[PDB]
């Protein structure tokens, strides 16, 4: 039969595009392997006339693409791009509305934990290592968080419609960002066993699991010592742009101006709902596209963020 072809662009980073000639008789999958147009899988679909000019994503099948893919995503997981494209198909459909001057996500596909995380990332200082995140992030701040959310699902290995832990999610994001300059100095004191001082750098220097109160952490928190007689851990020094204090959800009261933002989780383990509370002129509770405003907030808080620069204890 007659041979008909169009020119298109393949890519892995939608930054470097390589001109290709495709045969309409054959499916895209036969010609380039797995292929995706805006997350849409066209691997088993024959080319149309409309497809001409358009940019398709493909798996790296040569050293050039593998090098290009690694530079953009700081990863070599063969499934990665398929998952990022799979998530993207769904994420584009979501509506991201600007709520209180910050981009958020109207609820769908259990996206409540992402919206919450996304609002958090707009309020704190974070330089992502991989250009893929840097780039999607910049656009996410502008009001187009589709790719940023898609990349987050691909990076966090989550499937659309599956709920996720906001702390676990942010832990992954920090692991892929520049926190090398972050430093923490915790002193532990036992009446029996003495004082032991430890230094934490990187993610371990901004996240903490067991209290929501930054001030409590500074005053000191009781922890079980090796001996079996309880000992007190307290914060001696903190160099970081923020800190994340996390604990199992409990009834907490947030006062205006004493924090940056918290994550409220209501419901049972792994099947709850997430709401975002921010401190500005007054307290702001952001639930999807819904916004509530109040002077005082009492709810089951599980994560609190606090902007910080340099802090040193006045203890001893
Ligand atoms: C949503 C989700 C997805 C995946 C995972 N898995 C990964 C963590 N490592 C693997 C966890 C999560 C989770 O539920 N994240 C909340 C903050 C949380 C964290 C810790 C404990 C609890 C609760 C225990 C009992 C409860 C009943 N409800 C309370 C009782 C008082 O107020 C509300 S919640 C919840
Ligand atoms: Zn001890």
């Amino acid at each position: 039969s007659e041979v008909r072809t169009i020119k298109v662009f393949t890519t892995v980073d939608n930054i470097n595009l390589h001109t290709q000639v495709v045969d309409m008789s054959m499916t895209y999958g036969q010609q380039f392997g797995p292929t995706y147009l805006d997350g849409a899988d066209v691997t088993k679909i024959k080319p149309h006339n409309s497809h001409e000019g358009k940019t398709f994503y493909v798996l790296p099948n040569d050293d050039t693409l593998r090098v290009e893919a690694f530079e953009y995503y700081h990863t070599t997981d063969p499934s990665f791009l398929g998952r990022y494209m799979s998530a993207l198909n769904h994420t584009k459909k979501w509506k991201y509305p600007q709520v209180n001057g910050l981009t958020s996500i109207k609820w769908a596909d259990n996206n409540c934990y992402l919206a919450t995380a996304l609002l958090t990332l707009q309020q704190i200082e974070l330089k992502f290592n991989p250009p893929a995140l840097q780039d999607a992030y910049y656009r996410a701040r502008a009001g187009e968080a589709a790719n940023f959310c898609a990349l987050i699902l691909a990076y966090c290995n989550k499937t659309v419609g599956e709920l996720g832990d906001v702390r676990e999610t942010m832990s992954y994001l920090f692991q892929h960002a520049n926190l090398d300059s972050c430093k923490r100095v915790l002193n532990v004191v036992c009446k029996t066993c003495g004082q032991q001082q430890t230094t934490l750098k990187g993610v371990e220097a901004v996240m903490y699991m067991g209290t929501l109160s930054y001030e409590q952490f500074k005053k000191g928190v009781q922890i079980p010592c090796t001996c079996g007689k309880q000992a007190t851990k307290y914060l001696v020094q903190q160099e970081s742009p923020f800190v994340m204090m996390s604990a199992p959800p409990a009834q907490y009261e947030l006062k205006h101006g004493t924090f940056t933002c918290a994550s409220e989780y209501t419901g049972n383990y792994q099947c709850g709902h997430y709401k975002h509370i921010t401190s500005k002129e007054t307290l702001y509770c952001i639930d999807g596209a819904l916004l509530t405003k109040s002077s005082e907030y009492k709810g089951p808080i599980t994560d609190v963020f606090y902007k910080e620069n340099s802090y040193t204890t006045t203890i001893k």
